[PDB]
């Protein structure tokens, strides 16, 4: 189904029926960090199949729920089970939760990612606070906006000059110095590749050449959504490697050590995550 | 339906009935530079919804029409709404009217579209006599000739090293310097971005790397499927903005702030336009 | 229909009933660098539009066989007409054949194709040895994995840095040396055009700032799916021309003029792969 105005109050009205809550902040959290979903308090647990117009996430399979309920005094949604483009979802089934989410009262989106680092300074484990990006889909005809425009949601045009919000950075990195792990903190431009592949060494070399910080395959489709309707977005990745001295070394990228540093960052992550969450304006 | 032989035969049939010109010029103006249209003499509109095989363009909605009619004694036809690829058109619906014209006698095209500047000398307002491009999408396999080849339009794989015809680039300027408006004339590389969202901030940076002197969302589809039917193309782009100066002073872009340069421009561009119409060999 | 293992299976077992032949080597030849086909020995040829699940060509024609037989004391298996995605063939009709290949035994895949030059030590006539690829449509959400992963067959994020075997490259230089042709071969980094326009003069110029050594339609999306599922992959471009040379002196690129190259040197890259197939481990 198209993610229109239509089809988008009908899913709000069966989640308000439900859960009774109604979140102004909204999180999408990467792979092996959905942990602080897990302490969401007074919470709701609704799976993607039972709300109407959610998109069918059957063939991947995996866990796919939406999450309500609170966390520091503030009114949450959370996605457990985040949908790739490179899963073959299309614009109109990727566009349709984040535009329930707003229809529910959602100002500020926070999500986190898994990322090559590109960047010489980026070790693995530390985190990149997102400033840009760069939409190698979009540059090629695959942006998510493409197709007739909702209207209600947004201009056919949009600007992504301030769709990475700088208080939101700035607080982010208050709380990391007040923890004293400041010295894991770095700021970057985020490339999205469509994937699933991981990047190539000559891909990776390629970006280094055009000023990416770190690369990944998601993110990038959500915010342009939240951009276009008025949401407020902080975007954090989590470097698993630095892809560019793993390619001078000759050492390979794989799923098992990508998650195994996700686990090493995960309960760090949840404390700041947290903290950020009860400290939004 | 297909771009093929038989069905733009049937649109062109249509056409020479309700018309009875024979044009050998086309014309497809950009947003906002579409007045010279209203002044074609001795002329018949005739909506695209009326036209054997033309695509539906109900979803987007707004004005689509074919006006064929005489300018400075040349017979010519103009596209009064152009379809641009981000609204969903397959590479099939906007190769049709492109093709049509080649079997109605076409064999110039003239283009005019809004862009946004890369190169540093540009400022808004200046126009850019475009000399080859650069093609995310054909790179990315969303080319506007992939699908099997119409053979009887032109070869599987055409060359685009003479797409922009260089004694229609010297013409334009000798008419610039005649009317002593040539200080706003620049020659460049035009990036193709398949959009609908503008050029991030660090996009536009990649782009000041990678030679691409200009960007926009347009173009690029239709001189290609004209290259590849033997017509010459004569491609001009207005500056809306120079993007790389607006990332260094946190200035936005928008679609108001767009138009309005085509309307502070929009009756010299109708002038000039004029002259090389009347002045072609 | 989609590249499962049920449906590569049913073709499989077509293939093993009607040709006897186990292959442990599969290769795919370029356009007018097929002649080791023709001297198979025992040789037993299937067209594509007889076996079970595999991808209908006929609205490109020409020619798609399946052959299998001996070469050098080994069992090999060729596809005799490549499919291209510029066709518009999908993901799952490129997979699907390589699949077929995996399952009747092949452990090793030799390619060969034609490539335009962009280093500018590279020279009409000259091969290169492919040691890595920039895939453009996979950055730009077209990669040949997207869609559900089929698990039988590989992981859902294959590590592409050892996608280019490095004894395979060893060997095949070494019996350059022998023969006393080592001063035409090179190594060097793949770029992937979806095309199917030749790249443009700006394209090129901006593949050289990218660190790409040569470029061409097709090659990648078999080289993934080949490593996806642990095939050894030789991958070898011939140079039709120089495209950095041919902008700068404005000379045209053209299907006949890079035919008449493959002919030039097409006997020698039989002889070359010839020997490869005998010496392979």
């Amino acid at each position: 189904v198209v993610a229109n105005y239509e089809n988008a109050s009908m899913a709000a009205d069966y989640i308000k029926r439900v859960s009774n809550v109604l979140p102004d902040i909204g999180i999408i959290c990467g792979s092996g960090l959905g942990k602080l979903i897990e302490e969401i308090e007074e919470r709701k647990v609704i799976p993607y199949i039972n709300i109407p117009n959610f998109p069918k996430t059957t063939v991947a399979g995996h866990v796919g729920n939406l999450v309500l309920g609170s966390v520091g005094g503030r009114k949450i949604v959370a996605m457990q089970g985040r949908l790739h483009m490179y899963e073959g979802y299309s614009n109109q089934e990727i566009a349709l939760p984040i535009r329930v989410m707003k229809l529910l009262g959602v100002r500020v989106l926070l999500i986190t990612n898994l990322a090559g680092g590109i960047n010489r300074k980026l070790k693995s484990g530390d985190f990149v606070l997102i400033k840009g990006h760069i939409n190698f889909p979009g540059l090629g005809l695959n942006n998510v906006l493409v197709g007739p425009n909702q209207d209600e949601f947004g201009p056919r045009f949009p600007d992504l000059s301030n769709a990475y919000d700088r208080l939101l950075q700035q607080l982010a990195l208050k709380i990391a110095q007040e923890n004293d792990f400041q010295d894991l903190v770095h700021e970057g431009v985020y490339a999205f590749n469509g994937g699933p592949t991981y990047e190539s060494p000559d891909e990776s070399n390629m970006l280094l050449k055009l000023g990416c910080d770190v690369v990944g395959m998601s993110t990038v489709p959500e915010v342009i959504i939240a951009c276009h309707c008025g949401i407020k977005v902080l975007a954090v990745s989590l470097i698993a490697n630095n892809s560019i001295l793993d390619a001078e070394n000759d050492v390979s990228i794989n799923h098992e050590k990508v998650l195994a540093v996700a686990e090493k960052r995960a309960d760090l992550l949840q404390m700041w995550f947290k903290e950020i969450i009860t400290r939004l304006p």
